[PDB]
């Protein structure tokens, strides 16, 4: 029943806090920081997550299921959004800003490297707004296992009807910043596009990762509380 | 500098054939026969990419690199649209309609043929339209590539965000002229677009099965089906 401004207020209050690096340099310690990182913002999405409007109406099975499918992607679109002002690095952490050279010493990984950039750099030509990511973040929990799950239909519908709210959230975002009818349409359209380019490199993510990892369903579950 | 009209006559016109696999039928000759039918596909894909507009305006170079990350969705979209009025199975050919159990044959083909059932009731539930299909998968040939490519690169790119506007906006006309209001168009259009995620990810472990059994079309090959003379 939530409007659209109340929307937005409620995801802006869930974000997450911007987490640091365990610190104090060479490849292996590289990726302990970042398995070490991701594993600590892995708890705060889920706390995150639960204050995504809706979300803690599914159950807690299709709860752990939207997490499970979406936790990389949405690691990687909150990597993006904080690199956007850093051109040509990804900052992992305040502490840990890196660049395209220090993935070079690990195979796949410059490759996964250049696709974060260049989100980033969409991002940036786009001027992102933080109220727009924060819709686009939601979409991706939301929609990332909506596919691959009579109850189930309902919490499909659910899930729907959310996923249309965050839209109508995003279009009156766009209509108080000024756009046309047209523009909207076109931004919108824009936005949703760049989300399948982050499940393109949350799949390639994760077959780097298994080359040298999930979450389990239990631990996912205890998290949620 | 296409109307919305022409945008849509000009995909319906491109629209490629319904091939038909080879004329009892055994598990064992399987993957054989779907992979001579997506060999035989693609050739009559890469014509329909050369009708796309806007796709020829591009370098032969970003339109193998297009090609080369879209097929295997492009593929797939087909696949599922020929499905879409054959609940629970994969309408590969008009004599080629398969069951999840024929995909339990093979290892790791199941996983994948539920997805593709998944996305064909989706597009069954949505009552998908063959204007909005086109228009789908015109712009999964101008997105999936365009964030893996220089002056010259800049100006591609945007001259494929200028289209893939164009086809937004030809797919909120579509919507508009079948009389959904706007607040249903922005829902339809989102809802539309969130499906080429999914089908991004089908994209990525089909491609992993393939390989897990020449895999994919190779650069020389594509760019000889593309490059005519
Ligand atoms: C112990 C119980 C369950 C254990 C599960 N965890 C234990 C292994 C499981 C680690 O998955 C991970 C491990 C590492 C990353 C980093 C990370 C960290 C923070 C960030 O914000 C974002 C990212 C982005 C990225 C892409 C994905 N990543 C990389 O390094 C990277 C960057 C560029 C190019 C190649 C690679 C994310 C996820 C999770
Ligand atoms: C010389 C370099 C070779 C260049 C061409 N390659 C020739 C071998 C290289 C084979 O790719 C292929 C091979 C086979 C398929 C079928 C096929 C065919 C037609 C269709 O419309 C759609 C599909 C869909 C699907 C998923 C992909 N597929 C499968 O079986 C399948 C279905 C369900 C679950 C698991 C698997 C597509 C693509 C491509």
């Amino acid at each position: 029943s939530l409007t659209a401004d109340q929307m937005v207020s409620a995801l802006l209050d869930a974000e997450p806090p911007i987490l640091y690096s365990e610190y104090d340099f060479s490849e292996a310690s590289m990726m302990g920081l970042l398995t070490n990182l991701a594993d600590r913002e892995l708890v705060h999405m889920i706390n995150w997550a639960k204050r995504v409007p809706g979300f803690v109406d599914l159950t807690l099975h299709d709860q752990v299921h939207l997490l499970e499918s979406a936790w990389l992607e949405i690691l990687m679109i909150g990597l993006v959004w904080r690199s956007m002002e850093h051109p040509g690095k990804l900052l992992f952490a305040p502490n840990l800003l890196l660049d395209r050279n220090q993935g070079k010493s690990v195979e796949g990984m410059v490759e996964i490297f250049d696709m974060l950039l260049a989100t980033s750099s969409r991002f940036r030509m786009m001027n992102l707004q933080g109220e727009e990511f924060v819709c686009l973040k939601s979409i991706i929990l939301l929609n990332s296992g909506v596919y691959t799950f009579l109850k189930s239909l309902e919490e499909k519908d659910h899930i729907h009807r959310v996923l249309d709210k965050i839209t109508d959230t995003l279009i009156h975002l766009m209509a108080k910043a000024g756009l046309t009818l047209q523009q909207q349409h076109q931004r919108l359209a824009q936005l949703l596009l760049i989300l399948s380019h982050i499940r393109h490199m949350s799949n390639k993510g994760m077959e780097h990762l298994y080359s040298m990892v999930v979450p389990s369903y239990d631990l996912l579950l205890e998290m949620l509380d």
